[PDB]
C-alpha cells in the first residue's frame, strides 16, 4: 500500500484560493475499510472529507482525502500527519510533513518583448515573452490577462524552472503568448502577471502595446529659393 | 537486471559526427560475468568495448555497452540488438532499436530577439533570445557563436521542445544567452546556428548586433527652383 | 588498356550526399571480358556494379564501375585497389589510389558584390559575383539559392580555384550569376552558400539587396 501526502503547492494555493491538503493512497484492494484524517501537534481532530477514484487497471484502488485548513497553520510551518487505516495494515500508516526552514527569497524581475518585426512582415502570427529570472525558490505562477479579463489557458505555454547558468541559486522562467496579425495591428494592450512569494505585494504586472517605444521622427523640408 | 538500449539522437551524431550506440545494463550483481555484444540483424558481429563504472548505493552494478556504426546504415532501417548473457539470468535478454518512420518533415524558422531596454537602462547584462519555432519532428540542436570562434556551452541555456497548441504536430524551443552590458554597448556580433533534418542544408544561422532594426529619424527634403 | 581510377571529390560528396568511387577503363576491344571490382585493403568483395559505355569513333571500347563506400571510410586513410581482368591482358591491372595528408587548413572568406550601376543604366541585365578567397585546400563548392529555392545550375558559372599571388598556399574562386534589372528592380534577396572542409559547420551563407548599403539614420531627397 503506497500512502502519500503531497504538501500544498504555491501555484494551486494561489489559483483555487485555498488550502486544501491531499493524502494520496493507492494500491488498495478493499475501498469499503479506508479511512483518511490529518490532525495537529496537540492532537485534535481534523474533518477530512474522502473521496474514491475508479479502479486502476492493475487491480488497484485509489482513496484521497481532502481538508481545508486556515493558511495561518501551514504559513506558520505547522506540522500536518496523515493517518491511514485498512484492514490489511497491522499498524496504520502515518507520515509527517512541514515548512523547510532557511529558504532564499528574492524578489523576481519581469521583462516583457514584443514580436520581432521580421516575424510580422509574413502576416501569419505574432508571439509576446514575458520572460521571470532571478526568482527564488522554484514556485511562480504566470498568467495572461487582456484589458482586465483573463485569458483561456490555451493560448500560452508557460516553461518550467530552470537554474541560471552565472547565478548558483537564481532560477528563470519564460512564457509565450500567440495572437493573431490584425489584433495586434488593432491596438490592443496585453498584460502579464506573476505571483511570487518574495514579493512585497506578491503581485506585479507588466503591459505591452503596439506603440511603446517608438522613437520621435522629423520631417524637415528647405526651399532656399534664392 | 535490467537491459536499456538507448538510440542515438541527431545532436550526439551531429556533435561526435559519429553514429555512437548505448547498451545500459543495471542492476547486475556481478560485474565479472557480464558481456555486452552488438549484433547487426543479418548475423554479423560488432565490436563492443565494455566498460564499468562504480558502485551504486544500492548494491548494484551498472555496465556500459559502446558500439560504433556507419551513420549511412542508422537511418536505412534495418534494426540491432543488444545481447547480454550473466550467470544470474536463465536466458540472454535482447532488445530491437531502430528509426522510426511515418513523421513529417518542417522548416523551422529562427527569430532573433534584442535584450529589452529597461535591462539596458538598469546596465547589469544582457539576454538575447534565439527563438526556433515551427519544427518536425523534435530533434533540433542549437549553438551560439561571435566572431567565428564558438562559444562554452556554459554560456547558454536550452529548453526541451514542447507542443504548440495552435499547430498540432509542430514543437517550438528557445535558447537565451546572457551577456554583460558593456560588451553589448561596444557593438559586438552574436549567432545562433540552427541544426535540422528538414533543412536542406541542415544548417540556419541568424545575426544580431546593437544596431539592427532602428528607422530613419530624419527625412530632408531639399528643394529648389533654378 | 588504359585504367584511370579517380577519386571522390568534396563537390560530388556534397553534391549528391554519397561517396562513389570509379574506375574508368579507355582502349578496350571486347566489352564481354571486362570486369570492375573494388576491394578493401585487407581485402574484400565490394559490391561493384558494372556498366558499358557505348563505342568511340577509334574502334574503342569503355567500362564504368561504381562502388559505394561509408564516407569515414575513405578520409581515414584506407588505401584502395583497382581491379580490371580481360582476355588481352596477362596480368590484372591494380593502381592505389588514396587522399593526400598533410595540408594546411584555411577557412574561406565569402564577399558579395552588388552589380555596377553603368549596368542598371544600360536597362538590359545585371550581374551579382560571390567571392570566396584566402583558403587551403582548394576544394569548394558554391552554391546559388533565392527565396531559398535553389536556382537552375544554366543561370550561374564558377570558376577552378587558382593560385593566390599575394600569399603562398591560399587559393581564391568566385561565381556570377545574371539577373534581369525588371527582377533586381523589386527588392529581391539573393543568397550565395559556400560549402568547405574547413568550416566548423560546412557551409556559410551572405545575403545582398538594394537596402544593403544605403544608410538607415537619414533620408536626403531633392524635389526639383
Ligand atoms: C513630410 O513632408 C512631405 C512633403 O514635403 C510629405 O509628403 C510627408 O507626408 C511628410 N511627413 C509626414 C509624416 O507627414
Ligand atoms: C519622406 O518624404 C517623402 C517625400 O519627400 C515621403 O514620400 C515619405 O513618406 C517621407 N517619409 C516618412 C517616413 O514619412
Amino acid at each position: 500500500i503506497r500512502v502519500f501526502a503531497i504538501p500544498p503547492s504555491f501555484a494551486s494555493i494561489f489559483l483555487t484560493k485555498s488550502t486544501k491538503l491531499t493524502c494520496l493512497v493507492t494500491d488498495l484492494t478493499t475501498y469499503d475499510s479506508v479511512t483518511i484524517s490529518w490532525t495537529r501537534q496537540n492532537g485534535e481532530a481534523v474533518k477530512t472529507h474522502t473521496n474514491i477514484s475508479e479502479s486502476h487497471p492493475n487491480a488497484t484502488f485509489s482513496a484521497v482525502g481532502e481538508a481545508s485548513i486556515c493558511e495561518d497553520d501551514w504559513n506558520s510551518g505547522e506540522r500536518f500527519t496523515c493517518t491511514v487505516t485498512h484492514t490489511d495494515l497491522p499498524s496504520p500508516l502515518k507520515q509527517t510533513i512541514s515548512r523547510p526552514k532557511g529558504v532564499a527569497l528574492h524578489r523576481p524581475d519581469v521583462y516583457l518583448l514584443p514580436p520581432a518585426r521580421e516575424q510580422l512582415n509574413l502576416r501569419e502570427s505574432a508571439t509576446i515573452t514575458c520572460l521571470v529570472t532571478g526568482f527564488s525558490p522554484a514556485d511562480v505562477f504566470v498568467q495572461w490577462m487582456q484589458r482586465g479579463q483573463p485569458l483561456s489557458p490555451e493560448k500560452y505555454v508557460t516553461s518550467a524552472p530552470m537554474p541560471e547558468p552565472q547565478a548558483p541559486g537564481r532560477y528563470f522562467a519564460h512564457s509565450i503568448l500567440t495572437v493573431s496579425e490584425e489584433e495586434w495591428n488593432t491596438g490592443e494592450t496585453y498584460t502579464c502577471v506573476v505571483a511570487h512569494e518574495a514579493l512585497p505585494n506578491r503581485v506585479t504586472e507588466r503591459t505591452v502595446d503596439k506603440s511603446t517605444g517608438k522613437p520621435t521622427l522629423y520631417n524637415v523640408s528647405l526651399v532656399m529659393s534664392d
